[PDB]
């Protein structure tokens, strides 16, 4: 979904897309698409794959959908690690197991006590626990 990209990222992508291309239609050549992607801040193989995925004309929603998959993963991983490690103040990232289970059962969402016990039995660093729960 396109809702993963923030408003600032969408605005910057639109600004670069409009600045690279001249006045007229938003269609941009595949080589020009790669040049604009390089000007916006990837490998040659990734650029070729993105050009083949999207004649030779690329419009704005196509560029947004292509960049969302590349910008979502690392940002989500970093945000998850930072948010999981934000509770404890020790700085090491490995909080108490009982405290982590109590925080997961009391705050977060709506889950039964049996489900929390099963998740604790299936499960300690915060980022490691988040990555294990995501998988």
């Amino acid at each position: 979904m396109a809702d993963q990209l923030t408003e600032e990222q969408i605005a910057e992508f639109k600004e670069a897309f409009s600045l690279f291309d001249k006045d007229g239609d938003g269609t941009i050549t595949t080589k020009e698409l790669g040049t604009v992607m390089r000007s916006l801040g990837p490998t040659e193989a990734e650029l070729q794959d993105m050009i083949n995925e999207v004649n030779g004309t690329i419009d704005f929603p196509e560029f947004l959908t292509m960049m969302a998959r590349k910008m979502k993963d690392t940002d989500s991983e970093e945000e998850i690690r930072e948010a999981f490690r934000v509770f404890d103040k020790d700085g090491n990232g490995y909080i108490s197991a009982a405290e982590l289970r109590h925080v997961m059962t009391n705050l977060g969402e709506k889950l039964t006590d049996e489900e929390v016990d099963e998740m604790i039995r299936e499960a300690v660093n915060y980022e490691e626990f988040v990555q294990m729960m995501t998988a």
